[PDB]
């Protein structure tokens, strides 16, 4: 279930970061700008950068510790509280991370993987819902 697979993706963090990373801006090719560190790059020149690597691994060990702190997959009001207040995220409303957890849930749904999709997708969502309730536009 959901506290497997925080334990599947930390098993090989740095893998599962990227290829995450990756659908989610390929999908939502419109979030890249986002990144302006890599517009204009492949997914394997993307891959091949240690500084892409470096900075998605930050991020979903963040975003595992979070999820392993989240209660039936509510996330804590003060995790929610650090990822509105963070400088990098000033911009951004919640319908960033809801794009995001829809390129997550279907990563997940075609990895061939037995990971709990429905969770993440509810863990998304109650996500969603505590940023907004902590100051996300
Ligand atoms: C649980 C979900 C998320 C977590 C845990 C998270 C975590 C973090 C962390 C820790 C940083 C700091 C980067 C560093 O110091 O190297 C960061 C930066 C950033 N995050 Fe997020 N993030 C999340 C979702 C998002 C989403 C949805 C977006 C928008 C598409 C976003 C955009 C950014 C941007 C632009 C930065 C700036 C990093 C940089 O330019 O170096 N994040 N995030």
């Amino acid at each position: 279930g959901f506290k497997q697979d925080i334990a599947t993706l930390r098993g090989d963090l740095r893998t599962y970061a990227q290829d995450i990373f990756l659908a989610f801006l390929n999908k939502y090719p419109d979030e890249k700008r986002n990144f302006k560190n890599y517009v204009g790059k492949s997914d394997q020149e993307l891959k091949s950068m240690a500084k892409f690597g470096d900075h998605t691994e930050k991020v979903f060990n963040l975003m595992m510790e979070v999820a392993d702190r989240a209660t039936d997959c509510v996330p804590l009001a003060s995790d929610a509280s650090t990822l509105v207040q963070m400088k990098q995220h000033s911009g951004l409303t919640t319908g960033n991370f809801e794009k995001l957890f829809v390129a997550l849930v279907e990563y997940m749904r075609a990895s061939g993987q037995s990971f709990d999709s429905q969770s993440w997708d509810r863990f998304g969502k109650n996500l969603v819902s505590a940023l907004s309730s902590a100051g996300m536009k």
